[PDB]
């Protein structure tokens, strides 16, 4: 059809490693032990101040580990035999990663004591009713057996949906549905996961805002949106994800609650009784997740992580790794109590004092391998037009101009003076990649050489260098 | 994980939850497999001793 395009393009956005070498150097990582303990169902504050006294801590929630890095310019040079600033810059590559995860079973677990439900409606035996008061009983549930992980170097963007513009137009408000727009926005850490009744914020959503667990009601529930994030083609905000899932139908049951929108009403034969009424719909599958299957994980497993999807093919820009884990799969929750006294031989509310907690372990290995970047000019071109502050905070392909002068104006103004000067006003704020809630990991000094000590460097070798040295052990062990 | 010693975020108290807190030691002959709470102590953590077996 008539005559589009043909294209005159007619300059072209290259990928990154076509003219990268790596180099043998070899340098190991690892973190020393993540443990966080905290409160699985909900947060608690103190009673008599304002902060946090137990966190969340559950594996319903992303956990997302900010890690930062430095540059190996920066930082380690072994040897200098072919190796100037101005011939090649130098970056990192994680080759390998460890994501530990062994720990004791238990399962991740919120509820709600409020928790709506009218009657059963997996089958029934009566019919539910009209409207009705204090339909709603202590029901917990899980959200869903949840592992995903996804390896970043810049923020990674999740969906929601927000509370849209209400409609005049399409008359959608409040006393009927509100309205859903599909919003992107970055997930932080604590974060919730995807409830199975979407993933959406239900602070402004959720009117009555009792509907489900609480920890959910405040927070924005999110998906990873993965088709945006590998749309992108330089492909930095994920290059690589896996997950795995379970959500099967423990029973159906009825939100309480009628509808204050239309039904047609030629879609059933009117009877006699409140029976030429329909009552409730607006029916949920409550989600389960019962069969831990410990056999089966994404986890205890290495990512090697030797290239990137993209442009990317194994280089940090920003110099940045975003991981994201979720897993519901081994995460313990504990039981214990505190006694009032052991003398008083009942078991009130207020005697032996129930609680929960979750234990949340997690451990983070890295090795990686040297690389360098040959830069001609037509290069640096690209990679200024890619991100100017790589080669600023490199500070090669900034040689200058700019600029600098002038001019300071007076003269005089000391005496007098409008008004007096005054200088120079220099913050809000750097840093636009800490402007979410994060993990902090830093990584900058935990950078080795060592193979044989890490257990992560002898599983590295059995692919690698061939080396570890292997069996192991193995033949037969089943 | 063991009994911890009391800590501001979480104290061995009636009204507060106990601390756990980790302790390596090596597996005895009977010592049991965990419950699905975990490896823990249940002895002095569990005040009342009659939530699980």
């Amino acid at each position: 059809a008539t005559v589009y395009l043909p294209p005159v393009p007619v300059s072209k956005v290259v990928s990154t490693d076509e003219y990268v070498a790596r180099t043998n150097i070899y340098y190991h990582a690892g973190t020393s032990r993540l443990l966080a303990v905290g409160h699985p169902y909900f947060p608690i504050k103190k009673p008599n101040n304002n902060k946090i006294l137990v966190p969340k801590v559950s594996g319903l929630q992303y956990r997302v580990f900010r890690i930062h890095l430095p540059d190996p310019n920066k930082f380690g040079f072994p040897d200098t035999s072919f190796y100037n600033p101005d011939t090649q810059r130098l970056v990192w590559a994680c080759v390998g990663v460890e994501v530990g995860r062994g720990q004791p079973l238990g399962v991740g677990i919120s509820g709600h004591p409020l928790l709506n439900k009218l009657d059963d409606t997996e089958n029934a035996s009566a019919y539910a009713a009209n409207a009705g008061v204090d339909n709603r009983e202590c029901i917990s549930m899980d959200y869903k057996q949840t592992q995903l992980c996804l390896i970043g170097c810049k923020p990674p963007i999740g969906e929601h949906w927000g509370k849209g513009s209400p409609c005049t137009q399409v008359a959608v408000q409040p006393g009927d549905c509100p309205p859903l727009e599909l919003i992107n926005t970055v997930i932080q850490d604590g974060d919730m996961v995807d409830t199975g009744f979407g993933a959406m914020d239900f602070t402004t959503l959720q009117a009555n805002k009792s509907e489900v667990p609480l920890d959910i009601c405040t927070s924005i529930c999110k998906y990873p949106d993965y088709i945006k994030m590998v749309s992108e083609p330089y492909g930095d905000s994920l290059f690589f994800y896996l997950r795995r899932e379970q959500m099967f139908v423990r029973h159906l049951f009825n939100r309480a609650g009628t509808v204050g929108e239309n039904v047609p009403d030629d879609l059933y034969i009117k009877g006699s009784g409140s029976t030429a009424n329909l009552a409730s719909s607006n029916y949920f599958p409550t989600p389960s997740g019962s069969m831990v299957t410990s056999d089966a994980q994404i986890f205890n497993k290495p990512y090697w992580l030797q290239r990137a999807q993209g442009h990317n093919n194994g280089i940090c820009w920003g110099n940045q790794l975003f991981v994201t884990v979720v897993d519901t799969t081994r995460s313990t929750n504990m039981s214990l109590c505190a006694a009032i006294s052991t003398s008083e031989t009942t078991y009130k509310n207020t005697n032996f004092k129930e609680y929960l907690r979750h234990g949340e372990e997690y451990d983070l290995q890295f090795i990686f391998q040297l690389c360098k970047i040959t830069l001609t000019a037509d290069v640096m071109t690209y990679i200024h037009s890619m991100n100017s502050t790589i080669l600023e905070d490199w500070n090669f392909g900034l040689q200058p101009p700019p600029g600098g002068t002038l001019e300071d104006t007076y003269r005089f103004v000391t005496s007098q003076a409008i008004a007096c000067q005054k200088h120079t006003p220099p913050a809000p704020k750097e840093d636009p990649l800490k402007k979410y809630t994060f993990w902090e990991v830093n990584l900058k000094e935990k950078f080795s050489a060592d193979l044989d000590q890490f257990p992560l460097g002898r599983k590295f070798l059995l692919q690698l260098g061939l080396k570890a040295k292997p069996k192991f052990t193995l033949g037969k062990r089943k």
